């Protein structure tokens, strides 16, 4: 019913809180309430033509899920449920949570798997983010000096999250038809 679907994966609530912060900025007409992918219905997920998806990186640079030692199923188990769906015509923006100090070689790698998955199915992906403001040495989520989606780090750069969400949401505002609060 809402224009933008908002889904996330999360083990310790960090990504969930961010998803909520994002929703707090827009009206029910433009964006739906944040929902954990382990609660989502395929038909419910497939209805939106615009999607904002968030995910942390766990285990060993993996998507959250039971194989990554998450307390509950997450993106890992959800993707197969929609692997046969076509995402052509759908606009998707990704945000990832990670810890650049503790995992300098796999910073927000989960973003790559998410991007690859929807990209391989015709989705229009937007929201690349400059990688200069981060300290890391390697990442599957970096292409041409930019992260495949917004990168957030509540472990080391929590103070930067507000300006990053304002700036990033403004970046995908054109594609998504969003209007940021003053
Ligand atoms: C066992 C474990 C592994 C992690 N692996 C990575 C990693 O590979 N890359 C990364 O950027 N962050 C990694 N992190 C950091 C988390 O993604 C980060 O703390 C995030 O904020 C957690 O999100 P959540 O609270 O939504 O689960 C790891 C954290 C833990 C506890």
């Amino acid at each position: 019913m809402a224009k933008i679907g908002l889904f996330f994966g999360s083990d310790t609530g960090t990504t969930r809180k961010i998803a909520k912060q994002i929703k707090d900025m827009f009206d029910d007409e433009v964006m739906a309430k944040p929902l954990n992918v382990n609660r989502a219905d395929v038909a419910d997920f497939m209805a939106y033509d615009f999607l904002i998806l968030g995910t942390p990186t766990l285990g060993d640079g993996q998507l959250p899920g039971l194989s990554a030692n998450a307390a509950s199923e997450s993106w890992e188990e959800f993707l197969p449920r929609i692997a046969d769906q076509d995402f052509s015509g759908k606009t998707i923006a990704l945000f990832g949570l990670g810890d650049q100090v503790t995992y300098p070689l796999e910073f927000v790698n989960a973003l790559f798997f998410l991007h690859e998955f929807f990209s391989d199915r015709g989705a229009n992906v937007v929201g690349r983010w400059p990688a200069k403001g981060y300290g890391f040495e390697d990442s599957l989520a970096v292409v041409e000096g930019e992260f495949l989606g917004l990168a957030l780090d509540q472990d080391n750069q929590a103070a930067l999250t507000p300006e990053r969400l304002k700036g990033w949401l403004s970046l995908i505002a054109a594609d998504f038809g969003l209007v940021l609060p003053a």
